[PDB]
């Protein structure tokens, strides 16, 4: 009986969110590589620039193909891996034993919305 | 405090903007859609989190450039208000285009309506 309608949906950015971390632990439809002390993390370079000033300086302009990124020794697996979790979770867990941590490697990648 | 869990109430939805703009920009994306002959880009990661046609199409592809052609009972004025909704939670519908866009769920099976 309407001529238009428009609908918003409180839910749908989570679920895509949610969705693509899936993806990451999975390692499906991931396009590049982060190292971290050496260590392996897969990610999708959209979501990386979506979340850090860093990331998107480093993605920007590089090849279609597959992409590594090497992060240095200032950014730890301790500092990272809580904030890799919130880039696609919108959660964020800080211990007294990590804060130090994250903190520098909030610092060091500019994390958007801390 | 020796344990502290936040939550963001907005990120998710800053997250998905980010990634709209980078669809209209034509930046960081990796698939092409073609619709009715027109172009679109996208993300085949957001593709397949919203559509199980396209989660069909993608997994599985190889690493590089993909493009994907939809057939002619999709047409773009079905289709374009739903890489909308993919990409910024919002539909907007009218008398004009209800018939199509109902055709081009059904066709894709986009999740969350």
């Amino acid at each position: 009986s309407m001529s238009v309608a428009a609908y918003e949906s409180s839910v749908h950015s989570t679920n895509v969110l949610l969705s693509l971390n899936d993806q990451r632990k999975k390692d499906v439809l991931c396009d590049v590589t982060i190292f971290v002390e050496g260590q392996r993390f897969r990610a999708h370079r959209s979501v990386l620039a979506a979340c850090s000033s860093y990331f998107h300086s480093r993605i920007v302009g590089q090849a279609d193909g597959e992409l590594n990124i090497t992060l240095p020794e200032e950014v730890t697996v301790k500092g990272f891996e809580p904030l890799i979790q919130f880039a696609y979770t919108a959660k964020l867990i800080l211990s007294k034993e990590n804060v130090d941590e994250v903190c520098k490697c909030v610092e060091f990648l500019s994390v958007h919305n801390i």
